[PDB]
């Protein structure tokens, strides 16, 4: 069932290890402008000052944060990217919570890992917001393990990986590492549209399941 590192194009690998590496972050920005119906719009707040384009799967999300002060943490990407003005746009699905919703205290998640079976050492991740887009926690996650095992490098022993976000109920949500939309992150992201969100305090871990070439 977990995909193979090897049916991932050059393209694919170096876009994931890239906003994994590299993910959109800014806090407290607002928009009173939808494009499409479920696009937002932040002039010049994107990186080089090129706008900014948030994509969400519906029009009841981008509705949701229109003309709120938002927090915004994701994949960005530029491919594809439907531009507002003359200007390059950059893009990005969802990774967007409201600004006013911060914990009384900072959400520490332990991560445990393993490669073939063989305990390593536990990770950690954290947030400050009450209600965390899980597309932030996956980043967070990732970028550790692009880090310590090279994930997204080609030549990396790492073949095949499963991260599990486990609540404090018996709800689950995972992410096979390589199995990605395609080779372009306006594929591969659409993993975020639905902009997700999960309770801060109601996460109980995460468990990272890795395994060698083979
Ligand atoms: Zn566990």
């Amino acid at each position: 069932d977990l995909h193979d590192k090897s049916e991932l194009t050059d393209l694919a690998l170096a876009n994931a290890y890239g906003q994994y590496n590299h993910p959109f972050i800014k806090e407290n920005i607002k928009s009173d402008e939808i494009s499409g119906e479920k696009d937002l719009i932040f002039r010049n707040q994107g990186d080089s000052g090129n706008d900014l384009r948030v994509k969400f799967a519906t029009a009841d999300l981008a509705q949701k944060f229109k003309n709120k002060n938002v927090d915004i943490y994701g994949a960005s990407f530029y491919y594809k990217c439907e531009k507002i003005s003359e200007n390059i746009s950059e893009c990005l699905y969802g990774g967007t919570t409201l600004n006013s919703e911060k914990l009384a205290q900072e959400r520490v998640i332990g991560a445990n890992v393993w490669v073939d079976g063989i305990q390593k050492e536990t990770e950690l991740i954290r947030t400050n917001k009450k209600n965390v887009t899980l597309q932030e926690l996956d980043i967070k996650i990732r970028k550790i393990l692009s880090d310590k095992y090279k994930i997204y490098y080609k030549d990396s022993e790492i073949s095949k990986g499963l991260i599990e976000f486990d609540m404090k109920t018996p709800r689950d949500y995972s992410f096979d590492i390589y199995d990605l939309g395609g080779e372009n992150d306006y594929e591969i992201d659409k993993i975020y549209e639905d902009n997700k969100t999960l309770k801060s305090d109601d996460i109980s871990h995460i468990d990272v399941n890795l395994y060698t070439k083979k």
